[PDB]
């Protein structure tokens, strides 16, 4: 029910120019639907299912590098390696990286960040 | 130098509370947290504040997830040394509140994580 | 090799800025951060980008919290080794910007945290 493990965080753009969504709820459904498909497909391959909590956001960077004024519409995906389901943390990590790259490809993103953070998970069921 | 932060993820249980918007879910969960944190504070003098964020959680539809994700909330907070004198008792308190939130939101499962953090508090 | 991420939590000060939606607050804080980060970059060549999320912060009404929570914003960012040559200088830049944000948002207190993180950057 408790133990040291890893969480991940990925930040992606929503690519309005390609998908033409017009609200943050539409953007969340877009990214969430892609994550759902790729996570299920990898689960069928490796028996490792990576669930993700997805949050709306704006990412602020220099307008001279392409950022809209007041920020780019983005989505933050996070998840934790639950030892109830993950027997091998290194395989899970490699799965997350694989999914992050697939998300970057299918979202047509030029760059993407994927972070791993040490966490102590308490799981109540 | 280092302290802890927590992160809890819960469903919002629209079917039970009959809320109709993510804004209503935030007020619902906020009010529940506000009440349970106050109640615990009056027992132990340990107040656990929480930053609450809207979210969706994506998992396998075979396990009950709606297409594109379940509506969820993320609650986070930090053990501020200004207010916290015993980190172990603070962790116990977060866990106690996380279990109360799980019960009141009628959740079958719930995650509560602790992450090491370096807090700079400006006042 | 780990790097750092930061997390800042701030009020949105609806009463001072006369905003009436979370979207308006997000754009306002986003513009304020964009300006202070650009000005700092023009001096030090350290650009601190930030991912900003809407939120509500729940604390004791006895200390001034509104019922169900205060409207807040969470700003996070990562020290990407592709652009950050000196982590200490980056950390001091984040702290400097957090203090500027506190002043410009007219906040009485503000938290700024640093968390160790393993960053994979795909380009
Ligand atoms: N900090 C920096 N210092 C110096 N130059 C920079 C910096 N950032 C960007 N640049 C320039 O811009 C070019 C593109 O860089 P990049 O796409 O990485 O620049 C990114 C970061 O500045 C920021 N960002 C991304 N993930 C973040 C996270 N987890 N936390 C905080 N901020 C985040 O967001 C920027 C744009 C991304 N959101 C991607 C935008 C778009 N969807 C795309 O795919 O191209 C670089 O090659 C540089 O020339
Ligand atoms: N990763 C997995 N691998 C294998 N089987 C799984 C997995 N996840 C769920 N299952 C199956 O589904 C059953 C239910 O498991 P569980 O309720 O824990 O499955 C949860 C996780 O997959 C995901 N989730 C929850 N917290 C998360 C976090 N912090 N980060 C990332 N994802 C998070 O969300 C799922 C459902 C929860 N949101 C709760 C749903 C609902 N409100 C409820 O109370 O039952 C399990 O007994 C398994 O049979
Ligand atoms: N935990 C506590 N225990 C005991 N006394 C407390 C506590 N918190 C606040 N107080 C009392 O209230 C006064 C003000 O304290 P403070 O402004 O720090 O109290 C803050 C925290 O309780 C909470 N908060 C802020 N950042 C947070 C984070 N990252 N995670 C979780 N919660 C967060 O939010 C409270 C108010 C802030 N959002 C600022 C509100 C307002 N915008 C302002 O600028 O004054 C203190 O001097 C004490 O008298």
């Amino acid at each position: 029910s408790m133990g040291k493990t890893l969480r991940f965080e990925i930040v992606s753009g929503v690519n309005k120019g390609y998908f033409h969504t017009n609200s943050q709820s539409e953007s969340l459904d877009l990214v969430g639907g892609i994550w759902q498909k790729i996570a299920k497909e990898e689960f069928e391959k490796s028996n490792i299912y990576v669930s993700a909590v997805i949050k709306p956001s704006k990412t602020v960077y220099n307008q001279e590098w392409g950022c809209p004024e007041n920020g780019e519409e983005t989505v933050v995906l996070t998840g934790v390696a639950n030892e109830e389901f993950v027997d091998d943390i290194e395989k899970w990590k490699d799965t997350v990286i694989k999914l992050a790259k697939e998300l970057k490809n299918q979202m047509k993103q030029s760059t993407l960040t994927c972070e791993f953070i040490e966490t102590e998970l308490h799981y109540f069921k």
